[PDB]
């Protein structure tokens, strides 16, 4: 899957983590955003297709999904232990990341 | 060197940043850190030895560490571009990252 589809894949499951009612649906949609997270991050974006393989950029780039991944067990660890409400919340906190980032490199 | 180590050399490191009076003091301390970090993540800490590198655990600390180095990342462009105080400033929001891992894996 190519970028489009990685943004694609992770939009459609925190969509899917706001209308879910049980545990198990918003572990198998944050087990799909973290796939869809690391292979998004071995890709090159648009902006950054001239950018060095080692440009600041793409190490903040890089690292950025590297926080994406991180905030996605944290409430992969949660949806794990069926606590809903609680990993449903700290996926939010997922759209400040994409904000942030967004803001820099879409 | 070892996790006893990477953290001295943090714990002196982050010292330093607060007593000095100009920009180049800090980026030389935050540089050192940065590395520190970057390799106490490589480690396996006591309290996690007989962890899976998949473990719940192992991903909230590799994630740590994410934190910390954006944050060494962060303070360390102030003092590219001089800003001392916004530096050391920003520098400080490091022990809040210590204090909470630190409690969980310390
Ligand atoms: C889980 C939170 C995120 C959501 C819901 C999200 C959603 C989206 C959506 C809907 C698009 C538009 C795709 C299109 O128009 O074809 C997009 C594009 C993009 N996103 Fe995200 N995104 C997220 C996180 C991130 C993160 C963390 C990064 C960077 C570390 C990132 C980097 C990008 C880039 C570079 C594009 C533009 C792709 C292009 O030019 O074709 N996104 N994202
Ligand atoms: C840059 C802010 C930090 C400072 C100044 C700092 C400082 C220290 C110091 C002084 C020690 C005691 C070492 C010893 O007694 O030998 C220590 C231990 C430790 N730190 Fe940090 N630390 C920081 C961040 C972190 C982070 C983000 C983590 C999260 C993984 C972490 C994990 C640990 C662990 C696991 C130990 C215990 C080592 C052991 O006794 O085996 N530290 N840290
Ligand atoms: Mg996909
Ligand atoms: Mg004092
Ligand atoms: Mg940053």
């Amino acid at each position: 899957a190519d970028l489009e589809d990685n943004m694609e894949t992770l939009n459609d499951n925190l969509k899917v983590i706001e209308k879910a009612d049980n545990a198990a649906q918003v572990k198998d949609a944050l087990t799909k955003m973290r796939a869809a997270a690391l292979d998004a991050q071995k890709a090159t974006p648009p902006k950054l297709e001239d950018k060095s393989p080692d440009s600041p950029e793409m190490k903040d780039i890089r690292h950025g999904y590297d926080i994406l991944v991180g905030q996605i067990d944290d409430a992969l660890k949660l949806a794990n232990e069926g606590k809903v409400k609680e990993a449903q919340a700290a996926a939010e906190q997922l759209k400040t990341t994409r904000n942030a980032y967004h803001q820099k490199y879409l």
